């Protein structure tokens, strides 16, 4: 196999982040070379099919029992994550036009864990007044809070109600409406989607806007604010590969990167199969540049096949479940996202619940018991522990732009920030929406 002599950009790995940036570059008029050492797409975030392959990958010789249904009807994302309907990730996908090859379907339910139980996340005043997460009085205070958020307008100080969006902290905003720890817990982690409570002592603007984003997405799609493509996220690598051909430049799989040639601290090309191709910029995931990354931790994901909808979700065919750390004596949230035959990722009557979190103990599996208890009985489990990496070089000089490994969250918030960041580092300016 052979490469060209020169490309403006060379991308290594076909993970979601690489694919999306690769799409932007191509659409922006650059000659792109995109390759992957693997014989499949998505790298770490690959989708597995048929079911038999999933069993193989997890060392389950027995193979799936007939009761698992038609193997070919299974498309299992190793790292499933949902997209915020009105989010920027979706907007970036529209920009590349890869959306032309995707069928987004709204996730049926969104829940939050509390006191050992899961409740519907209340985003509307109506949902608030009917929520069992709070008592009669507090839920009414929360209702007024949502009112303020809904009516809030960044450019109209009359709606600020005396708060300084650029200076008044969210903690102060919470006090203003007299909201307790439990309400703050699900609002911050299940509505604003933060991973930690650092936002409490930061300007309220961002948080208010995040809650607005959730509400607006929900209002637009009805069931929840989350989207997931039919057939799983594996449809993205395929879409971008197809988009790639359009602008000339087909994705090359099963192609080894023998070396990343650096000249005076700056990349100038890549060598593969006794051949060299020059490039001005290089995009890749951590696995291609061990010396330009540091380990930021470990994540554990447990894929659980079920034959029944998750209890207490009103038989949702798909759902997001956030388990705030404070609710389970942890320093990191636990997540559970589930998709099923409704999104064409599993055989009829089957559901795929994937529980995840950041490792904090020597018994990672035990750490996720709080989430598994919400899923039993479980037909089969698939446990995977992954090391997380983040670049120690922003490519400013090297012109080598590495992405971060995918964290435990079950939505694209943090992945979107990485993409936007990497892009800014490459273009010199922020992606203009
Ligand atoms: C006010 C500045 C804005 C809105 C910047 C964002 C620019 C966009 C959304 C379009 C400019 C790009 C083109 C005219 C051509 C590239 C082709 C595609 C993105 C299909």
């Amino acid at each position: 196999h052979h490469m060209d002599e020169e490309y403006d950009v060379i991308v290594l790995g076909t993970g979601l982040t690489e694919c999306i940036l690769s799409g932007i570059m191509s659409v922006n008029g650059k000659k792109v070379l995109h390759m992957d050492r693997n014989p499949y797409y998505g790298g770490e975030s690959s989708s597995i099919t048929p079911l038999e392959e999933l069993y193989k990958r997890f060392q389950l010789l027995e193979g799936p029992p007939e009761t698992m249904g038609r193997g070919r009807d299974w498309n299992v994302d190793l790292i499933p994550k949902f997209l915020m309907a009105n989010g920027q990730l979706v907007k970036m996908l529209l920009y590349t036009e890869v959306t032309r090859y995707l069928d987004f379907k709204v996730v049926e339910g969104s829940f939050v864990y509390k006191g050992g139980k899961i409740y519907k996340v209340p985003s509307t005043e109506t949902e608030a007044l009917a929520s069992n997460l709070m008592g009669m009085f507090e839920k009414r205070r929360f209702r007024k809070f949502l009112v303020f958020v809904a009516n809030f307008d960044e450019n109209d100080p009359k709606t600020f109600e005396g708060v300084d969006p650029q200076n008044t902290s969210m903690r102060d905003v919470y006090r203003k409406f007299d909201l307790g720890q439990d309400v703050i817990d699900f609002t911050g982690h299940a509505l604003a989607l933060y991973r930690t409570d650092d936002y409490l002592d930061q300007p309220c603007l961002e948080t208010i806007n995040r809650i607005k984003l959730y509400s607006e997405s929900l209002a637009r799609y009805g069931k929840s604010p989350y989207l997931y493509p039919l057939y799983g996220l594996g449809e993205l690598p395929q879409g971008f590969a197809r988009l790639s051909a359009i602008y000339g430049g087909t994705y090359m799989l099963n192609k080894p990167v023998d070396d990343i040639i650096m000249e005076n601290g700056k990349v100038v090309g890549v060598k593969s199969e006794g051949e060299v191709a020059r490039c001005k910029q290089l995009i890749c995931d951590p696995s291609y540049v061990p010396d330009r990354v540091r380990k930021a931790g470990q994540v554990i994901r447990i894929i659980c096949i079920l034959s029944h909808p998750i209890k207490n979700t009103n038989d949702a065919n798909s759902c997001q479940i956030i388990i705030p750390q404070n609710q389970v004596n942890r320093k990191s949230d636990i997540y559970v996202c589930m998709i099923s035959y409704a999104h064409n990722v599993a055989a009829q009557g089957k559901y795929i619940a994937i529980a995840s979190t950041t490792v904090e103990t020597t018994d990672p599996e035990k750490e996720v018991e709080p989430a598994l208890e919400l899923l039993e009985p479980i037909d089969q489990k698939f446990v995977a522990i992954s090391d997380l990496y983040e670049p120690i070089d922003d490519g400013s000089e090297s012109q080598v732009f590495c992405s971060c490994s995918y964290d435990a969250t079950t939505h694209f918030e943090t992945t979107c920030n990485d993409i936007k960041d990497i892009y800014k580092r490459m273009a010199g300016s922020a992606f203009d929406f």
